């Protein structure tokens, strides 16, 4: 029973601008990258995945609903479908990408290879939160 947005897509949509402007990526990245967390494709571009942090460091501007923060999402996971079970495997998941990886330091490719992971394995789990959670994950994670 859709037929809401109060200011979700709005705040991504300014952040990620911002982003845009000090990152430099053409509107045409734009587009293409929400296409990415929503099937299967991949953005495959160390750029884009110094998107996903610079977004982090948005946070403030991101939601200040008070509830997606880095470090916790459980909150702003279990407002979509993530649960207590849900968001506490998300996490687990996510986290689980970073157990995998080697000890590395590039958020942007520690940060990109996770991003396609943590989803391609919830796709073949059995179910799948909205590409929203999803996000504030891979930042909240930061």
């Amino acid at each position: 029973s859709p037929e809401i947005m109060k200011d979700l897509s709005i705040n991504f949509g300014k952040a990620l601008d911002t982003c845009k402007k000090e990152l430099d990526l053409p509107d045409s990245i734009n587009e293409d990258f929400y296409k990415f967390w929503k099937e299967d494709y991949e953005i495959t571009n160390r750029l884009t995945g110094c998107a996903i942090k610079c977004l982090s460091e948005k946070l403030e501007m991101v939601d200040a609903d008070g509830k997606l923060h880095h470090g916790n999402a459980r909150e702003f996971a279990m407002k979509h479908g993530a649960d207590d079970a849900m968001a506490k495997q998300l996490v687990d998941l996510i986290h689980g990408c970073e157990k995998s990886i080697p000890p590395n330091d590039d958020r942007c490719m520690e940060v990109l290879s996770i991003a396609m992971c943590f989803k391609k394995e919830i796709h073949n789990l059995k179910w799948a939160p909205n590409m929203e959670v999803v996000v504030g994950e891979v930042l909240a994670e930061v």
